[PDB]
């Protein structure tokens, strides 16, 4: 297997079994859908994903799966199948998860990634708010409503440009710069330092009004790309 820890001290390594398509990968941030297999070094199956009804599903990135799957799915493409042997470190540690998984455990997993999504950032969960993060900031630490940011940012319309700032505003403040609200609900989901692509559905954009100014239509989908540089909390 290829040595993938970023510390490359082979605390995950990976042997492809069947390439994928594409050249694209899950990114972080991104709802990923797999089905896998478990066993222990020695063989001892633990689980399978396939032995129920469903597809496991996870965001990538997230700290919500073992240290080995965040580094290995980011490796993968549509398709493929790998095989990942992970040591405790990246793992379960010397806790492990009893019953199934003792202290200290090497873990191998067959993962197949069927399919990965962009992170849908509506409370309503209606698809209006559809992130890509292109690259992750640096802090954990987010916006909330009220604080100042920093923002570079460019709006598409169908691949046009249209609105191309930096800006500095308030949180709760960005409709009288133009900013439709959706943008702003995105920005306090950004970290520090990220550059994201967001996708906005009309009713999170300018709805049926449209902004004239910008020759966005009523009822116009937009793309922005996005960079939180700064912010103060508040
Ligand atoms: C050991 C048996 C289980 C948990 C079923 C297993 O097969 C397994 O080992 N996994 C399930 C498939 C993804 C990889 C792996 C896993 O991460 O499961 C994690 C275990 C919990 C965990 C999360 C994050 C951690 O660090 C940031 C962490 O550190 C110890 C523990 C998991 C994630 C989501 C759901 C879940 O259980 C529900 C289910 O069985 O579908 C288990």
């Amino acid at each position: 297997g290829v040595d993938i820890s970023p510390k490359q001290d082979e605390g995950v390594l990976k042997v492809i079994k069947r390439e994928g398509t594409g050249t694209e990968m899950p990114m972080i941030g991104d709802r990923v859908f797999v089905h896998y297999t478990g066993w222990l070094l020695d063989g001892t199956k633990f689980d399978s994903s396939l032995d129920r009804k469903d597809k496991f599903s996870f965001d990538l990135g997230k700290g919500e799966v073992i240290k080995a799957w965040d580094i290995a799915i980011a490796t993968m493409k549509v398709g493929e199948v790998c095989h990942i042997t992970c040591k405790p470190e990246y793992a379960y540690g010397s806790a492990g998860s009893p019953p199934k998984i003792p202290p200290n455990a090497t873990l191998v997993f067959e993962v197949e990634l069927f399919e990965f999504k962009g992170e849908d950032l509506t409370e309503e969960e209606d698809g209006g708010i559809i992130r890509r993060i292109q690259t992750r900031g640096e802090g954990y630490a987010k916006p909330n409503e009220g604080a100042i940011v920093e923002v570079a940012l460019e709006g598409y319309y169908k691949d046009k440009l249209f609105d191309q700032r930096e800006l500095r505003f308030e949180i709760g403040e960005g409709e009288n710069l133009d900013l439709p609200y959706g943008l702003e609900r995105a920005i306090q989901r950004m970290e520090k330092g990220e550059h994201s692509i967001v996708y906005l559905k009309p009713s999170y954009a300018f709805g049926s009004v449209g902004k004239e100014k910008f020759q966005i239509p009523p009822n116009a989908e937009l793309k922005y790309e996005l960079h939180l540089k700064s912010f103060e909390k508040a």
